[PDB]
């Protein structure tokens, strides 16, 4: 089997991407944030504290003839950006782009933190990291991908995120028309539950490539590119007027600037992030100070190849017995 679904930016800055997902019988379609940095499939639901729902589409398990409450199971998750959610668990039928899993754990939110409430466009998350990170207790549950894997033509899914445009998540096959040149594969550590890999270095604009190992995770659920302070300093040094602002919470730059590109290494291959991808617009409405899309990972504790990086590539998440990551230009 295979599946193929279109993923769409939630706003004009590509702050996140939503992908339609069918849950239950008859189908209830929710727009979920596919997140290769976590492993819970959770949804706004009929059980969510009413004051914490503001425009989201909810899953109502009582209206699904295939929904079954998973007795005694609960979940609770906290994300790197400080957001959180919790609730109970059903199993139900879940389909993505034509690909169907029966008995998928669907984590129904009773509580969500303010940032989820405030984002009416995201109805929940669909985790695609490794199932070892799944928070369901007392019996940990598997991800959609994990459940689908054995049925797939090939045990892979791919992320093809667009810049200010729709893109695609494919399951079970590699669309050879979706990228240019070849796919370079690179080793993955699953030790922390992430799609963790080591970049071979970077360049800023037309500058020479610096060979240096940068360990980080491929994380579709993180907006920005978080890299070591040395790297980030070298990037923003090429932007006139750029500075790190503690009050704003990262590097800012004059909105009139033309940003240089940023290149990262995948083995001997190179992925080029155009400068425009690194512009996240005015820090506040009407400001001529703009927020940078490359930020320091110091005090995150891990480097994160988020959407800013991944949307410059066609990315293969290879779930073979020994997982690997593939990157191609496009």
């Amino acid at each position: 089997s295979t599946g193929s679904a279109t993923t769409t930016p939630i706003d004009s800055l590509d702050d996140a991407y939503i992908t339609p997902v069918q849950i239950g019988t008859p189908a209830q379609t929710l727009n979920l944030d596919f997140d290769t940095g976590s492993s819970d499939l959770w949804v706004f639901s009929s059980e969510t504290t009413a004051s914490e729902v503001d425009g989201q589409t909810i899953y109502t398990p009582s209206k699904s003839t295939t929904a079954k409450l998973l007795s005694g199971a609960t979940w609770s998750i906290s994300y790197g950006d400080g957001s959180s959610s919790s609730g109970d668990v059903y199993t139900d039928t879940v389909s993505v782009g034509g690909l169907t899993v029966t008995g998928q754990a669907v984590e129904s939110a009773k509580k969500v933190s303010s940032s989820f409430t405030e984002d009416s466009t995201i109805d929940g998350l669909l985790g695609l990291a490794f199932s070892t990170l799944n928070t369901v207790s007392p019996t940990q549950q598997k991800t959609f991908f994990d459940n689908a894997k054995a049925s797939l033509d090939s045990p892979v899914f791919t992320a093809d995120l667009g810049y200010h445009a729709p893109g695609t998540y494919n399951f079970g096959f590699i669309d050879t028309t979706a990228y240019t040149g070849s796919i370079t594969y690179t080793a993955v550590s699953t030790k922390q539950g992430f799609w963790e890999w080591t970049s071979t270095g970077y360049a800023v604009g037309s500058g020479t490539f610096k060979s240096t190992s940068i360990d980080g995770i491929a994380d579709t659920g993180t907006t920005l590119l978080y890299l070591p302070a040395t790297v980030v300093s070298a990037y923003w040094a090429q932007v006139s007027g750029a500075k790190s602002s503690s009050s704003v919470g990262g590097y800012v730059f004059p909105c009139s600037a033309t940003l240089p590109s940023f290149t990262f290494g995948v083995g001997s291959a190179r992925i080029v992030i155009p400068g425009d991808y690194i512009d996240f617009g005015p820090i506040s409405t009407g400001s001529s100070s703009c927020f940078g899309g490359i930020q320091s990972s110091a005090g995150i504790g891990i480097n994160i190849f988020g959407d800013v990086a991944l949307k410059a590539a066609f990315v293969v998440f290879n779930g073979a017995t020994t997982p690997t990551l593939g990157f191609a230009s496009k």
